[PDB]
């Protein structure tokens, strides 16, 4: 479900738009999830110059966090 | 700018178009803020037959929750 | 057929899922957005309407929950 | 209703809110945590157990998602 990415920071990103969460995989290896997360945020991730950038701004610790790997 | 329909187990609905946020008291006591709620979501809510299913269904663990009181 | 072609400075093409009330909107633009909970009269509305744009304006656009589709 | 105070070496009031599924923490640290989708009878034997601590750290941590409130 992970589309793949660039950034130093991250692997790839998914997301389920029926139940808001969005997951990234990392380029260290652990895989994380996102809660109640809107789309545009997720949109927004995609289409960023930057995917870590705009992580660690706008998306880490701001939202429910969960790990899976 | 609230109002008590209850529910299967609600007790009172608010919400603010001009924020796009939506207010929720519980029978338990418990009042909850939910961000980026679109209008319709609140409208169907309400018009809905029993609007905790519709909450249990279609807005709990999708928008980013909040607890006000 | 998938979408419904519209004649609007705004607007290409336009669809309906009678079943789920999913709007799937295409812009001239190259976008496509499908619209949740959308009623089966608002896709009426918006087919019928003289300015399917200044409907969308008005009546469906950040009011529904929206998904980019494109 | 707001938290309950608690007896632990860690956590220091408790609240739940069974129709939405957030859990609250307040620690013996200072810090908030929700938790989300905490099925209501994990909070009872949270509230239940002999050691709240030893059950929170065991069983509610690294295990529902997660969000610091204060
Ligand atoms: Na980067
Ligand atoms: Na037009
Ligand atoms: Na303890």
């Amino acid at each position: 479900n992970r589309e793949n990415v660039r950034s130093s920071d991250l692997k790839s990103v998914g997301y389920d738009s029926e139940n808001k969460i969005l997951e990234v995989e990392f380029n260290s290896g652990g895989i994380y999830q996102y809660s109640t997360v809107p789309e545009e945020i997720y949109s927004k991730l995609m289409s960023s110059s930057s995917h870590g950038k705009y992580f660690h701004k706008m998306i880490r610790d701001k939202y429910p966090t969960k790990k899976v790997k």
